[PDB]
DNA sequence: TGCGCTTCGCGCT
């Protein structure tokens, strides 16, 4: 139903070039009988509440709003769940947002979680600390590729019929991010 | 609000 803009996914899913906003786009799918069910409304996006110290607000993180509108995704308990996040900036720690999504999973164990994410959110120093958590909790931690960058333009990009166009360096940048995430992943 | 640059903003307007 509400489909993101393209200017808004190709500056904020761009590996190579960061913003001061993160992006989260989410699939709730089904497991049925050792295959996947698709929910098809169970797809949506959504960005963080940016900080307004002006308002003395704190700002929320995308992570944590998406954990905020699980009760509106209406996951049944008897069913088993994956969630994917494509998220522009990868889950950060000092701020409590892994210990919060690592919470929930310990919680609700009929939820498989699998985040992708365009960049790495190192400006948190204990950002290692975030992705690792988030591993040891059952959550499949990746670097978003091409393919993902094309399913997430495919399904959450109001395109009105354009092919994703790859920007310079996505794959040099996959590539890079994967390597840091892999030696993240092995301590 | 909109700008300019851009690591879940900041510091102008
Ligand atoms: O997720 P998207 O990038 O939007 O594109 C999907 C995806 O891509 P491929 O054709 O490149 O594999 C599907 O594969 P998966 O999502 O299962 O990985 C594919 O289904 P098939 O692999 O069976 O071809 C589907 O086509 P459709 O949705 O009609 O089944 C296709 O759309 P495009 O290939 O046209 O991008
Ligand atoms: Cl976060
Ligand atoms: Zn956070």
């Amino acid at each position: 139903r509400h489909l993101m803009d393209p200017h808004i996914f190709t500056s904020n899913f761009n590996n190579g070039i960061g913003r001061h906003k993160t992006y989260l786009c989410y699939e709730v799918e089904r497991l049925d009988n050792g295959t996947s069910v698709k929910m098809d409304q169970h797809r949506g996006f959504l960005h963080n509440q940016a900080k307004n110290l002006l308002c003395g607000f704190y700002g929320r993180h995308a992570a944590l709003r998406f954990l905020d509108l699980v009760p509106s995704l209406q996951l049944d308990p008897a069913q088993i769940y994956r969630v994917t996040w494509f998220i522009s900036w990868s889950p950060c720690f000092s701020w409590g947002c892994a210990g919060e999504v690592r919470a929930f999973l310990q919680e609700n164990t009929h939820v498989r979680l699998r985040i992708f994410a365009a960049r790495i959110y190192d400006y948190d120093p204990l950002y290692k600390e975030a992705l690792q958590m988030l591993r040891d909790a059952g959550a499949q931690v990746s670097i978003m590729t091409y393919d993902e960058f094309k399913h997430c333009w495919d399904t959450f990009v109001d395109h009105q019929g354009c092919p994703f166009q790859p920007w310079d360096g996505l794959d040099e940048h996959s590539q890079a991010l994967s390597g840091r995430l892999r030696a993240i992943l092995q301590n």
